[PDB]
């Protein structure tokens, strides 16, 4: 089912980002890699 | 130019990360592929 | 280390999403690339 995602952060060293999601137990997740940069 | 996404959703049937944006009628959204899991 | 994502926008002609990164000086995101369409 989609759900909703309550909370995201992003991992500086493994460039994943995580997506805590509204469900259950509370221990689901989401993840997907991102290229993690510094703008100018 | 920069969408602003208002919500996200993510779905272990589809694994599928949705965002939803604030544009036009509402009703545009932008998906990508997201592992989903149970963790420890 | 995880750090919190303050918001997303997505491209809105090339479709890529931008996270806003909450750590140091404010000028960090994480990018990845999207599909992006419109609903019923």
């Amino acid at each position: 089912a989609p759900v909703p995602v309550t909370k995201l952060v992003c991992d500086g060293d493994t460039y994943k980002c995580t997506a805590y999601l509204d469900y259950g137990d509370g221990k689901w997740v989401a993840q997907w890699d991102t290229a993690v940069f510094h703008t100018t």
